[PDB]
């Protein structure tokens, strides 16, 4: 296909609304990723949020075009793929790689939270890598504003991916945005270090979640995780969101500051 001055060659992925494709300009040869959305006030909010974004660990937004019903969203091609494709099932990845990726994910989540934006769907599929293996947070179709004019807005909409969602989304009418994003980062850490998700959903009906609350760390995936990162996970994966660790305090954690290599 050809649109204006681009050639949509490779399918990079697909979401609820539309799909992402590779667009190499027939004139300049610049490689970008285009989100082609067929057909509400949700695309107005997405293009808006994307404009506000300027950070090394957040996907580059270039602009937006149109073709009647079909919308075109311009984004940086993350030429290194996704974090999901770097996690080996039942194993994970070397702990020094996991720590570096977790530092870069915290740098991205701090930035988004500082501009009053919550991603709302942090998981390995949304965490892309560039040429140098720099982590970039992608896909703002569920991103909402949680702070405006220094005033915090509580959330009520349930969204995300069940294995990554915090328990307060399923139990409470309204909840704070930042702890929900912190919880999903801990599930991403658990995935990087054990190549396995701890539970289907964080509910009182789910046995693997009950086991974690009963402190049974002698079970998988926890037994594949060293005591230092596991101590951090005990602070991130706390049910009551008011007792959960904040990002400034994750920055003071022993494993987060532990020198690693090889
Ligand atoms: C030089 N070279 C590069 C390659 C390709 C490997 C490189 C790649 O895939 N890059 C890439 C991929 C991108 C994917 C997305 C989307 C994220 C979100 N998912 C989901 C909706 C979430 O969960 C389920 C769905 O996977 C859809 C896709 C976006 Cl927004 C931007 C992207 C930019 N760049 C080959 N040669």
């Amino acid at each position: 296909p050809f649109v204006e001055d681009w050639d949509l060659v490779q399918t990079l992925g697909e979401g609820a609304y539309g799909e992402v494709q590779l667009a190499v300009n027939r004139v300049t040869e610049e490689a970008v990723a285009v989100k082609i959305v067929d057909m509400p006030e949700n695309i107005k909010k997405e293009i808006c949020i994307l404009k506000m974004l300027n950070h090394e660990n957040v996907i580059k937004f270039y602009g937006h075009r149109r073709e009647g019903n079909i919308q075109y969203l311009f984004m940086e091609l993350a030429s290194g793929g996704s974090l999901f494709d770097r996690i080996e099932p039942d194993i994970g990845m070397p702990e020094p790689d996991a720590q570096r990726f977790f530092h870069q994910l915290m740098a991205g989540v701090v930035y988004l939270h500082g501009i009053g934006i919550t991603h709302r769907d942090i998981k390995p599929h949304n965490l892309l890598l560039d040429e140098r293996d720099n982590l970039k947070i992608a896909d703002y179709s569920l991103a909402t504003v949680f702070r405006y004019n220094n005033r915090e807005r509580l959330l009520n909409k349930m969204c995300g991916t069940l294995p990554y969602v915090a328990p307060e989304l399923l139990k409470r009418r309204e909840f704070h945005a930042e702890p929900v994003d912190v919880w999903s980062c801990g599930i991403v850490l658990t995935a990087m270090l054990a190549g396995e998700l701890p539970w289907d959903q964080p509910s009182d009906s789910c046995q693997e979640y009950s086991d974690w609350k009963e402190k049974k760390t002698y079970l998988n995936p926890w037994k594949k995780i060293d005591s230092a990162p596991l101590a951090l996970l005990h602070k991130i994966l706390v049910e009551n969101p008011s007792a959960r660790i904040t990002i400034p305090d994750i920055k003071k954690d022993r494993w987060y500051n532990k020198p690693l290599k090889k």
